[PDB]
């Protein structure tokens, strides 16, 4: 259907494309963060939060994609096709996955308000000229 | 990580293994069932339930896999590899997807109690050898 | 008819006469800013604000100008004339559109008072010669 | 942004498509009307009405387009391209413009109710076959 993975949380794809795709960390970094910070809660038998629910489902989908890529590397013979499939996965699906993981982890960590203000401000910043914007890029911090 | 997509709700992959893989409907059937019963709630900007939160993500994963299948059929010149990939997707990932869709649509339509009692009773029925197995299997119903 | 697009809002062309050309983001940047912050309201059936009204009208004007530029590229056979017209559009009309979009977005974001005080101070700064002004311009930011 | 310039006022492009293109008066006539009736209010420093705001923006866009046409006739030497650009501007853009100006002037002058009723009634008239189409086409009047 026409489902937006962020609108039940108060965001939208138009608001997360408002940031560059070269901004979002790697899938490995984000999954390591998720583990480190919320493993006991994602492996828990509790609806701890919708963020946790969505994050579980996304981690499962990524695991199945990795299984697919390994199965490809094993079975498929044409290296061209194999590399092409694996690259498509890791690039397009990786970008989507890490936008979503960033959103969820960062909301869990800072706040929906904080994260949305950050999106707005960082987009406006990277769109503003340097001479008239602050010189240092915005960054989220618990400290 | 080791995430079970059901223990958040009160089930396990071992409890749903009571049902064989030849049991679950097709993805078309289940997505149509969802579009019939819960479309407006899935397209809604509300955490109506964890079942919705999870079913949305599952539907998005499936949409991305279908997009992948089309992109493959287009951008791959080895029909053998193309067919292999599409078949793997639609078979393995479809089986998992429809396990999950079945669980969610059922616990949304009937409830945890009914669904788990159904799984137990169907395990009884299907572990029972056929000489003593009634024909009237357990069939979820509001009637 | 001797109309000023800001007099209705409490400003003047002579007040924004000082902001340079290098101060305003690109048209794409500003239109994306709008689409991300106020799309649900601009596409709304409500007079949410005079800023919204003006901003809708400006967006439509720019759309018709882009349509013109495309029609030119398609229906003119003198590359010189085509390039000259498209350049004029994107440069002069783009500058005016940037000025206006900036004013409206900035007011909606910060406030009429804040924006007008920023304009006063920025004029004070840009009228001073560099030998006597601070080197870093004033800054309007949410951060 | 998919914006409808009449949706914030209570109309649509499908409701105004009832009226043909050869129905709307000339830009000269409509701007003369606007002057005569609302010059002091359009030149005013007040959000007198959303119609006034929109009308100001439209007049400004038309002025910039006329400036473009003049700049063209001056700089551009290729008569073919010059005439093509000028005629495109006038015909098509002025069609859009006189739609908009008609709507706003008419609403300001008569009423939202009167204008929407006029649109539906002119639809009735123009859909009626000629054998039963009265020659006294509908017309807006305060008498
Ligand atoms: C191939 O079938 C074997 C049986 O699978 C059951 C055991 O695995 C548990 C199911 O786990 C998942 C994992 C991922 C998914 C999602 C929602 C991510 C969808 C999918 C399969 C499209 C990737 C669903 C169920
Ligand atoms: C190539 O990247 C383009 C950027 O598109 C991002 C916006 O598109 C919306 C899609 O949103 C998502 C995000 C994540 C996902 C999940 C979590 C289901 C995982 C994925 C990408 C592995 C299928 C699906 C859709
Ligand atoms: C060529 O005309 C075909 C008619 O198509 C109808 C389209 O829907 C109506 C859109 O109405 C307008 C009216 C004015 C305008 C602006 C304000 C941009 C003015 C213009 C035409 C001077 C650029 C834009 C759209
Ligand atoms: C060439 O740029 C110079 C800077 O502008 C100096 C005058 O500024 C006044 C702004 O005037 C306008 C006029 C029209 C417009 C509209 C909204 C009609 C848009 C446009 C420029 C696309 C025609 C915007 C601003």
């Amino acid at each position: 259907m026409d489902i937006d993975p962020y609108k039940e949380f108060g965001a939208t794809v138009e608001l997360l494309s408002f940031l560059p795709s070269d901004f979002f960390p790697s899938v490995r970094d984000l999954l390591d963060t998720a583990s480190a910070l919320y493993r006991e809660a994602l492996e828990s038998p509790e609806h701890c939060s919708p963020h946790h629910t969505a994050l579980r489902q996304a981690i499962l989908c990524w695991g199945e994609l990795m299984t697919l890529a390994t199965w490809v590397g094993v079975n498929l013979e044409d290296p061209a096709s194999r590399d092409l499939v694996v690259s498509y996965v890791n690039t397009n699906m990786g970008l989507k996955l890490r936008q979503l993981l960033w959103f969820h982890i960062s909301c869990l960590t800072f706040g929906r308000e904080t994260v949305i203000e950050y999106l707005v401000s960082f987009g406006v910043w990277i769109r503003t000229p340097p001479a008239y914007r602050p010189p240092n890029a915005p960054i989220l911090s618990t400290l």
